[PDB]
């Protein structure tokens, strides 16, 4: 898939994120993973990002990130594969690299680690890591990484596969000013954890589709509100933020780290052996886990 | 007026916050504010807030609001006049009763001083002050006075002249929450400093209407970016926004308090003698004054 | 007071902030007042502060302040007595003012309303204030209105009435280079909530005291430590911070505002008659009263 | 040396972070490296830190640690050589291991990558990388990775190993919770940048001694600063912060990561050929190199 047929996928419907499953001893279980990932195929999202931050990218070992595409990719279809990429250079280089040779259709670039750092030096990192490799690249501001509209314009205007732009941030005024300046030249993605609450605003900015982390263990109720979105159904979409995602949210606003923990929690219930989180994360409670089970109700998946 | 008259009018359209006019001596000039108000209500925003933030409350003796008000009323016409109000309870209360019975047509509580409060705090601060009138109030979510969702439905339980909500927080997230509660029981105002950088968002989020400060002195181009807001013309929105308003911004980002000194700058450079503003606010340097007045150009009354 | 007088006995012995009573309805309540602030001159401390953050300054009308600062100190002894002062330039002065003519020794300039404000601005506004009187000004580094090394002495070259320096902020950095910079020319008075846990560290930056706001109930405690501090009595200090001031954090971080409300508590637990915070703030669930009234123990005041 | 040892060497003087010398290829540059750091020798810093934050290991790929830590092993002689280590747990016990292997002294920790963590989360991840060596290893609270007094004394007592730790949030109401708590179980080291500014409020807070970069480029200056502040000669510290660091401190602020950037530039002033940073760093502009030289002033090493 060249920058241009990815770029086009993006933009063709709801962007999905599934989680990375663990056996108990914290490896990679790669036969779980594609029964989960099988599963999410049945509701058609266009492009799948294996090992984001929703897979626990920041905990991988550099060398599993490959293996973890490989196997998405075998169960995947015609559904488009992104490999989160990220850390300093030297490393992320070396990953952008290692999972282009096994087939990722585009890399996802999350912040380099630690420091902040001046406009000057992430042109610098994120140039040579679009120039790395042939396939398209999504930048991604948030933390210690966020490009303003000038950066990004002079990247877009020397990186010809850097095609698309997710937003972490919750910087309504900077996005607005990013699509008002860049227009079509780049696809641009709602990233913010639990995107729904964020996704009628940024339509108006611009954003037509968005991460959903929830996708991962209620897809159809996701697929819904993302239709209902589309459709500019205001009521529909108000019944279902009131009905669950707000309530979703107050789980997930129960510890740190849990915009992931809950998400994995919630595969863990509907029948899909996603095992534990890797540490510094740790996983819900057993009440917290029994108040999503509560919550998910008419839209478990078995029994 | 009665507070559901206040809250339809605060959804009818474009609103303003003229700012407050002072003299050599760094009085209120009455006269001056009377003539720019006049000018303002020419270009038919149905709401406008005397000394609000724009209009430098934080920097006004409770005893001049009342006769900022006034003297806003008194060439207002068919425009409605809501009043800034503020500081910790005892004086909000005082400052609110003297407003009413200069006729405001309402209230605009700016967040109490200094401190950080609990919602149980907030909650009990804001019902005093809307119980201690009769006249129409919106809340005002900013800084250190944020309402959650829940406290502000409790609080539109508990009085029901509290008819509107205000934000200046820019969290998105936050407001699309409360719009999604309260649904029509409030109207819903943008206020982010230079809100037409959000407006766009804001609407999506469920907002009424927005407040534009640049209307003070660009109130035709502050009208044509509205119109063309309502009307779905984006790509139009979206020219004023690259030509205007985001030079706007790199001028105002060039020192803390400009979201207040430009748009005053703005208002002399239209040939109203706003004067200065009062510490601790600074004024644009002459250059910044000849960026904006460049900027302004075509529109240059 | 002369400038000068205050500025000598603000850097003679450990300050504190008496809360102001209100009756249940309720205005300020005098009696109870005067009875609270004598019980606490018999504890020597040299420079009372009335009507300040802890007092809840930001809650008073103008008027009552200088009734507060009068009933203050009429028993107050040789004690002396500095107002709070606050809000924009012209409030300000008029405060200023207000309490100069009722005696009071000096003012503690509590930070202008709301707005974020350029370092020109902090100076005209300050340096107007200071202009009003001739009383002893203690400016106040705290939220929105923190004064630069470079701005500060300025403003000391320009009123020569400006003698102390309160830190809020809790930003070491920054006051180090402030008393480095001044010299002896401003007294340096540590003012963070509960500043015992930032005595030890306040000292080696240069400060000459610190403000108690526990003095108001265990002013025995606060006068123990108080002691070590400057005998160097490490061992001792290290003690007091395990025993009350850690576990008295753990109920003041309970809620907003409770670094006030906690010690509101903590007053009518030892029979004075405080009363209620004034909203925004609330008062402590009968529960942490419980909690508090435990940790006072020993300390209890009794008949 | 085993924990014991190392928490000695630890307390013994004023520490220092060594930069990362690259040639203009970005490559590391050993040569360089260990001409530098057996400069550092001779004003005897009782602890060097290879690959820290200063020796900008987020920069680093993984193998290229160990080389590092060999290289100024060469020429340390008696100074104990301490290994930066980092990201999440895999990485980071990877690391651990690869320099208890080469022979490091201990490690430096520095935070995971990228995300907020519980409480719960960092214990769980602090205590496998301790349980994954011998030797002595450093906690370094900072940024996403800031560790409660209560969470601390957990893995002082589950791990013996763990015997340091560094600040680097200037929360002085936390950092003396921290010692009031753990007492000599921990030595404790400040690590702001530019530690100066904060040396005299830290050792009221009680902090065993701390960390300077600037000591990379003016050691004699640092050297002269540290016994000025362990004699109580607060006049003579005064001096050095309105001569040197707050002007320093000036240049500094200019732009993000200057923190790294303007000590790194000092060394190249000195004449030690360090190189470049590496992206998202930025070097000094021609024109802050100008400042920086006319500021190292009298304490230049060589002239030009
Ligand atoms: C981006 C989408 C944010 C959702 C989440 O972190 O759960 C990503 O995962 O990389
Ligand atoms: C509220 C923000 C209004 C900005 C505007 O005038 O549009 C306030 O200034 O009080
Ligand atoms: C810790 C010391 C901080 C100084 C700096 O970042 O320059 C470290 O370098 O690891
Ligand atoms: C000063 C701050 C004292 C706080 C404390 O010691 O807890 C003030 O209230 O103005």
């Amino acid at each position: 898939m060249d920058p241009e047929q990815i770029k086009t996928a993006l933009g063709s419907g709801l962007l999905s994120f599934p989680v990375t499953h663990f056996d108990a001893e914290g490896r990679f279980a790669a036969d779980s993973y594609r029964e989960h990932v099988e599963w999410l195929a049945g509701y058609k999202a266009p492009v799948l990002f294996a090992a984001g931050g929703t897979g626990e990218f920041f905990s991988l070992k550099p060398d599993e990130i490959p293996t973890i595409v490989a196997a998405a990719k075998e169960v995947a279809g015609e559904t488009a594969i992104v490999s989160g990429c990220g850390y300093g250079t030297e490393i992320a280089v070396d990953i952008a690299r290692s999972v282009e040779k096994v087939g990722a259709d585009g890399i996802l670039l999350l912040p380099h680690y630690l420091i902040d750092a001046p406009q000057e030096g992430l042109y610098a990192h994120i140039k040579k890591v679009c120039q790395s490799v042939g396939i398209g690249v999504m930048v991604y501001n948030r933390d210690n990484s966020v490009l303003q509209a000038d950066t990004l314009a002079r990247l877009c205007d020397e990186c010809p596969n850097l095609v698309g732009f997710k937003d972490g941030t919750g910087d309504i005024g900077l996005v607005r000013q990013i699509t008002a300046k860049m227009g079509d030249r780049l696809m641009y993605l709602g990233g913010m954890p639990t995107a729904e609450l964020f996704a009628e605003a940024y339509l108006g900015a611009g954003f037509t589709t968005y991460s959903s982390a929830v996708f991962n263990f209620v897809p159809g109720l996701a697929n819904e509100f993302y239709a209902a979105l589309r459709a500019g159904e205001r009521a529909t979409c108000e019944r279902i933020l009131v009905d669950f995602f707000y309530p979703f949210m107050a789980i997930r606003n129960r510890a740190k780290g849990y915009a992931v923990s809950a998400v994995k929690a919630g595969v863990r219930l509907q029948g899909f052996n996603a095992g534990p989180v890797r540490a510094p994360l740790k996983d819900l409670t057993n009440e917290e886990i029994g108040m999503l089970e509560a919550l998910i109700g008419t839209h478990k998946r078995k029994a």
